This record gives structure tokens, sequence and C-alpha cells, in this order.
């Protein structure tokens, strides 16, 4: 509360370290339906059903431009990219096993170096 906090937690790496994560997410082999963002002249129903997409390009832009406020923020937007995948993809399809797979390493990532 008011000139009550508790104490700092250095934040002062996060913007490195997100990139750095980001990186290893980009070339992850099974980082192709995740790369850009969907062509939504080309894929019917994309548009309509998914509200917020979301793609590794697309972080990147927002990570580079200081468009995250903080290192939750980016996390979201990360999960929002495989969130989306679970709502169009079949979890037995190429592209659902990818997601999936992706989440897993990002999850592990993530605790590993801010956890």
């Amino acid at each position: 509360s008011m000139s009550v906090k508790k104490p700092k937690r250095d934040d002062s790496k996060d913007l490195a370290l997100c990139s750095m994560i980001l990186t290893e997410m980009e070339t992850h082999e099974d980082a192709w339906p995740f790369l850009l963002p969907v062509n939504l002249k080309l894929v019917p129903g994309y548009k309509k059903v998914i509200k917020k997409p979301m793609d590794f390009s697309t972080i990147r832009e927002k990570l580079s431009s200081g468009q995250y406020p903080n290192l939750e923020t980016f996390a979201l937007d990360v999960r929002l990219v495989f969130d989306n995948c679970e709502t169009f993809n079949e979890d037995d399809s190429d592209i659902g096993r990818a997601g999936h797979n992706m989440r897993k390493y990002f999850e592990k990532k993530w605790t590993d170096t801010f956890k």
C-alpha cells in the first residue's frame, strides 16, 4: 500500500532474457506453424473464430519496440499462440501436436529462467 513495498525484484535483465527464450522458440523444429501470422485471406474460419491472432514474429516486433510493459504480458502473448492453436486444430494433427510440444518447451524455459 502507500509507502509500504515488498523488496524490489531485479527486473533489469527481463527484456534480454525474454528475447533469448523467444530465439529458442523461433529455432525449435516444431515452430513452423507459429512463425508468421495465419493468412486470414487464405484460411477459412480463422478470422471469425480466433478473436486475437498471435504468432512469434508479432511477439518479436512487440518485444523489440517496447510494447510489453512487463514479463507477464510477454508470457500472455506466447500462451495466446498455443491457446489459439488448440482452439482451431485437432490434437491428433501435426499442427495440434506442434502446439502441445511448443507450450511444454516454453513453460519449462519460463520456470527455469524466472521461478
